[PDB]
């Protein structure tokens, strides 16, 4: 477990805990060029 992690499913649990919104992550790991879930964001 490096900085963010290793895939998007495991970085997109720490994205949540700013308590932004559930958007707020959703656009964030994704945009950080990780492979994001299809079980997190619909």
């Amino acid at each position: 477990i490096p900085y963010c992690g290793q895939t998007g499913a495991e970085c997109y649990s720490w994205c949540i805990k700013q308590d932004l919104s559930k958007d707020w992550c959703c656009d964030f790991v994704k945009d950080i060029r990780m492979n994001p879930p299809a079980d997190k964001c619909p």
